[PDB]
């Protein structure tokens, strides 16, 4: 049995291709991952999203686009794909011990955001621990906050979070910065800004918010509180490629690489849509609008089959 | 007055511009147009837009957009742009005899899809006279339907249309074919097309719906009817770029060209998003993640200034 197209991904990449493949009549065999919905499956509100005049929360956003995508025959599975083959007319998933085919595939597995990895992080996300500035810098209007990280992710967050923050303690784990000279020399230049250098977070403190972070120095081991409301986290980003290593062409960040404004790979008959692809503007519309693009690639590239 | 950024149009993409501009305190002003809220305010059922299991209409989900760019502070005005001056430091719009000046500007204004022109094609929008074979072939399951064109988009769209579709009456008003010899070959191969050239629609009968068509011989003015309960237009766009031709770069078609996969013109501190750039695509959520793009390059623009 090979299907017509199969979807690695359930984020709005993901639930968008299989909308419009399923519309299309093709049937999509869509792996959605245990840990299913993608990254808005894990905040609280989704505002800029448009089309939700009071907004909508992440899990009620996905889970529209869920039902959705069963509306118009998608055929939805919760499990992780664990192996592919994407070489040749039929391509293979393996999940578990169960493998599916089919003659193209639409990689949609999205990026994961790095985690400090520290007690009170995953309790306090989306209560004052935030991944995105645009998303969620309007929250801590006149507020003291951290943004974490050394690279021109973090000095961008940083700055941008100055027209809402009072204060933006930067803090990052080494005295030396991968971010570009010049995105280091705005931050420098930001009278809001405060930079901490060779400082990890040990701990997040907050009873049901975030009010402060626990420090260490990286160097010297001295220990210290500061009394914030918001923790944003900005050290990188690792586009979720593993499975395709070897076989799409990737670049030197691991993102799968794309044909000019297309979703096509280097590999005939496999698309890539989201934060697979795009290191630039990591939205939820922006991940469903390529979703749509890569099920429109898709379905003509298979008509010309 | 400079503001930071204008957005001529009132699309998906003018909108999410709108929202995204707005929540980075840019207060975007906002040239909607008097015929504003693009291309859906004149359809009846938006189903492949994600995010919404049982649908909506056209003006639902636009005024959702609007009230949500209003919401975080965009200034909104229903009038047409009628000129831009858009190189250099500050660009300006003239809007009959007001004036509005911006450091950057976004540019909206969509693409015009080719009318057919004859009576019954404006009563029976959305009632069987569509524009969009992935939007509405769904809905015309084992009936009789034409479309009518002579490029790829009507191979296209004709061909599509056939996994609903009982019979496609594919009209031209030539005996020549602008299509590429690929599609027009596929058209031929496909057992449920019949061609009708050197033929033009005068009229589209329908008392709620579409019931027929009333055809003209283009060469010998022989007239009929052919009973059918759709018919797809898919003559051509017009992407709305008068405003800007001889500023900022155009293709041959006349669609605006951006760099990479970015949204920046030819011009510094100009964008561009939707349809008006893109010729492949043409979706509701592609069009609003354009528009993402576009106001995130934006801002990112004004502050590098
Ligand atoms: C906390 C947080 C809040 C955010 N808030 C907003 C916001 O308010 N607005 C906004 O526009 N954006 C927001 N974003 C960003 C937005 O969610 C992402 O840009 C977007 O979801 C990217 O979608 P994607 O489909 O490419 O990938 P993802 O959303 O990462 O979805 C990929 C999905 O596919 C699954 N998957 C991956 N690999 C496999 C595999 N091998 N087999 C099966 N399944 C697999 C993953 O587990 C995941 O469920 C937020 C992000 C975070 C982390
Ligand atoms: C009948 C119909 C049904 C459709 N159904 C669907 C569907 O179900 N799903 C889907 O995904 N897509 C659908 N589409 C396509 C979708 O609507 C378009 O792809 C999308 O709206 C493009 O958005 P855009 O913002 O680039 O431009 P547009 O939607 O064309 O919006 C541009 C707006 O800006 C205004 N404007 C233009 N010039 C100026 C100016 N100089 N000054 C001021 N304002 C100006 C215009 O009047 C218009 O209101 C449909 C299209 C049509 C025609
Ligand atoms: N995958 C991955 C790679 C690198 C990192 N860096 C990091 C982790 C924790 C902390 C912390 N507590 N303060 S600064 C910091 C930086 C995290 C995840
Ligand atoms: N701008 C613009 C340019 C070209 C066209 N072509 C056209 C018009 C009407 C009809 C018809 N009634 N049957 S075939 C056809 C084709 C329409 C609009
Ligand atoms: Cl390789
Ligand atoms: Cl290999
Ligand atoms: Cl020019
Ligand atoms: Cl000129
Ligand atoms: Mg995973
Ligand atoms: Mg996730
Ligand atoms: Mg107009
Ligand atoms: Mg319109």
């Amino acid at each position: 049995t090979v299907h017509d197209v199969i979807i690695i991904g359930s984020g709005p990449a993901g639930y968008t291709a299989a909308i419009y493949a399923a519309r299309a009549q093709l049937k999509p065999l869509v792996f959605e991952g245990t840990q299913f919905g993608g990254a808005l499956m894990t905040t609280t509100e989704v505002e800029n999203y448009p089309g939700f005049r009071e907004g909508i929360t992440g899990p009620e956003l996905m889970d529209q686009m869920r039902e959705q995508a069963l509306r118009f025959g998608a055929d939805l599975r919760m499990e992780d794909v664990d192996a592919v083959q994407l070489e040749g007319p039929v391509k293979t998933v393996v999940v578990g011990d169960e493998t599916h085919q089919a003659r193209a595939v639409i990689l949609a597995m999205g990026a994961a955001a790095r985690h400090l990895g520290v007690p009170g992080e995953e309790a306090l996300t989306g209560m004052g621990v935030s991944t995105c500035a645009t998303c969620d810098g309007f929250f801590f209007r006149d507020q003291d906050i951290v943004v974490v990280g050394g690279g021109d992710s973090a000095m961008e967050e940083a700055t941008f979070l100055t027209r809402f923050a009072r204060s933006v303690t930067l803090i990052h784990r080494r005295d030396e910065f991968r971010a570009s000279k010049i995105m280091l020399e705005r931050a420098r230049a930001n009278e809001k800004i405060t930079f901490l250098t060779n400082t990890e977070i040990t701990q997040i403190e907050g009873d049901p918010k975030v009010t402060g972070v626990r420090l260490r120095d990286t160097v010297t081991g001295e220990e210290s509180k500061l009394d914030v409301t918001g923790v944003f986290v900005a050290i990188g980003h690792d586009p979720r490629s593993e499975l395709v290593r070897g076989q799409v062409e990737l670049d030197d960040e691991g993102y799968v690489k794309v044909q000019g404004r297309t979703t096509y790979t280097s590999l005939d008959g496999v698309f890539a849509a989201g934060d697979l692809v795009d290191h630039t503007y990591r939205q939820a519309i922006t991940a469903a609008g390529s979703g749509c693009a890569a099920s429109i690639d898709a379905e003509r590239w298979l008509a010309e089959q």
